[PDB]
């Protein structure tokens, strides 16, 4: 009940006109969407980096591949239930997730409960075990200019 | 044993005719960070570090932007209600760490002193507060220097 | 015993031509490398970091001109700062990290640099991770002009 490990996770995704913006499960208006081969949800991406990185078992790319039939169409909530699961099978209990969303625009703020609840339910969690922050990247860089999104992640785990 | 981690990240331009106030340190500098309040990233990245390892949400919840009570805040006094609040949540702070990273000016000479402030903001003994800092080896916007960032982890308990 | 802690550490350096890529020990195929008054491998610079943040003993720019370290490779400086870690009376219970890089590959290296830093840190495998993944071609990181790590320690003061 004291074999505490943690774990970080980090991601990136372009931010262009002609897709969707998914991020924590929710599906958010604007101008722009994110591109990659799956949904792009950039935030649900970094929270699994972070938990099989607390297992120890890897990262997101190891246990996923755009060639398995498996996960082929799967979305991101999807990756993060099938990271659950392994992370629990390899003995591990998940304390509590907190993250960091870096977009200069749109404002995220309105969604962050519901992006919350997803990320509990996916994790089994109870909802004051997961935070998700915000913010602008006060118009530095290709995050502040509008280019990308970026997600920070963070999970403690426990043995058990 | 009910332990919780939380991370936190900061940036803001640096702009001439503005105050340096780093870690609550002024510090001695042709330019100053740009923000809303004194705009003391490294504080505020640890204030999201403890919001979030609390699940208390953000800075933007609790102090924001767009609040004038908050126009030239200082950022200790944040700080300090940040722990305040994620103390009436239930939970105790066990250790800080953090990293600065800026082209300029140098801040070996301050670092102590940042860490001392935060400790005190936090009602820690120095040892469980630490400050890093470093260069971003010459990359991208920090490289330029044009604006600098801080990184920030927390580990609280909910007694 | 329940006196735990947690460090946090952030790299990045420059790729050079005309020097080897070493990344978490291990020496990878590529005509640039990575640029450092050390052999700047970033990835042990950014684990010694967050076990220096851990311990509360400062960063890796105040421990590291001194005859012992003048020539000394990343994975010798990893090593003292597991000693310094001790020395403060810390024990490390783990260590995760990501390697960000638009190339080359590095999956094929990553087990390697696990064995690697366990065995600096007298770390069983299962408690060290790495990761690794693109920046998908934004910024210096996108470009190919940097490669950049980030890492997570948790230790116990016993
Ligand atoms: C079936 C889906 O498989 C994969 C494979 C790699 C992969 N990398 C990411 S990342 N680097 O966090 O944008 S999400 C993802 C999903
Ligand atoms: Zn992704
Ligand atoms: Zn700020
Ligand atoms: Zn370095």
């Amino acid at each position: 009940s004291m074999d505490f490990r943690i774990g970080q996770g980090y991601d990136v995704h372009q931010l262009v006109p002609g897709r969707p913006l998914i991020i924590g499960g929710v599906t958010i208006p604007y101008e722009r969407g994110l591109l990659g081969h799956s949904d792009a949800d950039v935030l649900l991406h970094a929270i699994t980096d972070a938990l099989f990185g607390a297992a120890a078992l890897g990262d997101i790319g190891r246990h996923f591949s755009d060639t398995d039939p498996r996960f082929k169409g799967a979305d991101s909530r999807a990756l993060l239930r099938e990271c659950a699961s392994r992370v629990a099978q390899a003995g591990f209990a998940i304390r509590n997730v907190d993250s960091t969303i870096i977009a200069q625009a749109p404002k995220l703020a309105p969604h962050i409960d519901a992006m919350r609840a997803n990320i509990a339910a996916d994790l089994d969690l109870p909802l004051d075990r997961v935070n998700v922050k915000a913010k602008t990247n006060e118009k530095l860089g290709y995050l502040g200019r509008g280019e990308g999104i970026e997600a920070q992640a963070a999970a403690l785990v426990v043995r058990e």
